[PDB]
Order: structure tokens, then sequence, then C-alpha cells
């Protein structure tokens, strides 16, 4: 183990594994990708009940880090010309033709505008026909494009769209095409019979092993699970995209393109953006409870900062995951857990270990 390996397990050591016992969390996965070299800390059990401990052949949910794959794809549709930013669903899903959810552009989907998308779907919306009536039924009311509401639906329909443009399947989209451009071989949407030994048991509240199918539409919102080592490659993606051919290095690229501004935060597809270096209050600020669930006005991006940085969480329930890069620096992060952890603490912990990181 080199002088680098000894200093990172360290640091991991000193931030990440006490989280185990704070918050009885049975499994994690920890990861540094810098300079094309890999990093890779393994804790605790994929399974309790089958005393599995935790492997580079892991697989946990993903939970919303998903829809950074759902954003790949957009990306990937757009440069390829299967769909344009500026055109509306009915394009593409036709039953949506006149109606005013046609109204409302992809890019608005995909970066949560349409000023009437909640988090969720309502909870009598459970199976794909009704997914359908929802939306011939959708009225608008914020002014279309103008507030930003995190919403599970609106990137729902847009990964829709995006398979519709691509004649496939979402799932199909990614685990035929952009894995494979990704070089990623043990990422999912549907975990196969020859891989279940070792998927991780999602942990609820009350520590009881819970797993469930997507609902309708919640495969581009939350349906991807993934490696330790599949999500450290898919970081050197985002880092180095100019090593990769061009239709899934123009797909990042896309990925990377602040689309407007909410106070201190960018918001790109699927990653939100920052100034570097951003200060720990700027990172906590973009997972607050004002940016997490309410509306809040976006502003038109003047230029872009000059040097950034990128993050996403995975909030959900029965997984935690955090994943951050910093093209400046040529490093990045991926945190994956079995069990739910305060945003704000994997956030922290992220912070401090790339601050101490040397070059």
């Amino acid at each position: 183990n080199t002088p680098k390996d000894q200093e990172i397990k360290k640091l991991v050591d000193q931030n990440f594994k006490p989280l185990l016992e704070k918050y009885d969390v049975p499994g994690m996965a920890v990861g540094v990708i810098q300079n094309n070299k890999k990093y890779e800390m393994y804790y605790g059990l994929q399974s309790v009940q089958d005393k599995k401990a935790v492997n580079s052949s892991t697989i946990f949910e993903l939970g919303s880090v998903s829809k950074l794959f759902t954003a790949t794809a957009g990306g990937y549709a757009k440069n390829k010309g299967k769909i344009s930013f500026d055109d509306t669903p009915g394009k593409y899903w036709k039953e949506l033709k006149n109606t005013p959810i046609d109204q409302v552009n992809l890019l608005q989907l995909a970066t949560y505008t349409s000023g009437n998308l909640a988090l969720q779907f309502p909870d009598e919306v459970k199976t794909d026909q009704q997914v359908l009536t929802f939306f011939k039924d959708w009225k608008p009311k914020n002014s279309i494009g103008e507030y930003r509401q995190y919403s599970n639906p609106s990137i729902g329909l847009f990964g829709k769209v995006v398979a519709l443009s691509m004649n496939k399947p979402f799932d199909q989209v990614l685990e035929k095409t952009i894995f494979p451009a990704l070089g990623l071989k043990h990422s999912y949407v549907n975990v196969p019979k020859t891989q279940m030994q070792n998927y991780a048991f999602g942990y609820n509240q009350e520590n009881q092993p819970i797993r469930v199918n997507p609902g309708p539409l919640g495969a581009p919102a939350y349906g991807v699970k993934s490696t330790l080592p599949d999500m450290l490659s898919f970081i050197h993606a985002n880092l180095n995209p100019q090593k990769y051919p061009a239709d899934i290095q123009r797909a990042i690229n896309e990925t990377h393109q602040g689309r407007y501004q909410v106070n201190t935060m960018y918001q790109a597809l699927g990653w939100e953006e920052f100034s570097y270096p951003a200060t720990l209050q700027t990172l906590l600020d973009s997972n607050s409870e004002q940016i997490f669930m309410k509306p809040n006005k976006v502003t038109a991006i003047s230029k872009e900062p000059s040097v950034k940085m990128y993050h996403k969480t995975g909030t959900t329930n029965r997984s935690g995951t955090y994943v951050v890069f910093i093209p400046k620096e040529n490093i990045g992060l991926v945190m994956l857990t079995n069990k739910r952890i305060p945003n704000e603490e994997r956030i922290k912990a992220a912070y401090a270990v790339l601050n101490a990181i040397k070059k």
C-alpha cells in the first residue's frame, strides 16, 4: 500500500467509519478517485441476516443519485439528435399531444421547473395507466420555467421521453447503451439472478430488510443500483470526459452545463453545481429544507463560474448515497450505504476528506 493508500484510508476511517455506530448502519462503501487511481474502503455487512460482508462486488441502491444516469441518457439522446431540449413531451408520447403538459419543454422537465409538479406523484397514482391519466389531466400553476421544485414525476417524464426517442424501454437505454458506453459492468436497473447474492438489502429505521420494485416512472428517478468500483469509474468519466468516445463524451459534458441559478447553487442536468471552492455552508444549504421541498425562483445565468465543483445526494430511504467531484483537483468521492444517514453528515464527512487529501 502506497503512501497515498495509507493516508486516504486514515482520512476515511476518521470521518466516515464513526457514522456506522452513530446511526446503526450495517454496511458502507466509500471510495476516492484521484489522478486515475481508485481507493476503496469497505465496512460492515451487505446483509445482516446472511452475515455477508460488504465488498467490491456489493451492489447498492443509488436512490436519487439514479437521476445522474437519467441526465446522462438525456445528454446522449440530445447530442445524437434524437431529442432537442426545446421539444415538448407530446412530440414523443403522442397521448400527451394537445394537453397542457405539452407546453412544458424537456429541459424544464429535467430541471424541475414545470411550475406544478411536487416531490412525489399523488398517493392515488400507482400504475402506468394512472400516470398517463395524471399527465393528461395536468394543468400548470406557476409560470412555466420560472420556479424550481425538486420532483420525481418531473424527471420521470423526462426519462420516459428520452427512452421513447431512442425506441427502447428506459431500462434498456441504461443497460444496453449508457452503462456499456461508460464501461460499467455491474450497474443495473434490474439486478439479474446471477447477481442476487451481491445485492445489498436496504434497512429501514427499524433495521428491517426492505426490497421493493419501483413505482410507475420510478426507474429514471431512483431505480439504479451499482457497485463502488463502477461508481468510481462513473466519477472518472465525469472528471475526464475527453478520454471517452465522442457520443458519451458529449453526453457527459451536457450534464455539466449550468442551466439556471438558485442563490449559490447552479442546476445542471442531474448534477448540482457550485463555484469552487465552495464553503461548507454553501454545500449544506443546497440540501436545506427550503431548497429540497419548496418552490424557489430561478435566475438566468450571466456567465458560468470559472472553476466548478459538482455533487448529488441520494436521499430517499433504505440507502444513503453521496457523490462529489472537483475537476480542478482531479478528485472525487463516492459514499454508498444500505441505511439512511442524514445528508448533513454525508456532506460534512466528504468535505473533511477532500479538504485534507494532499495533491
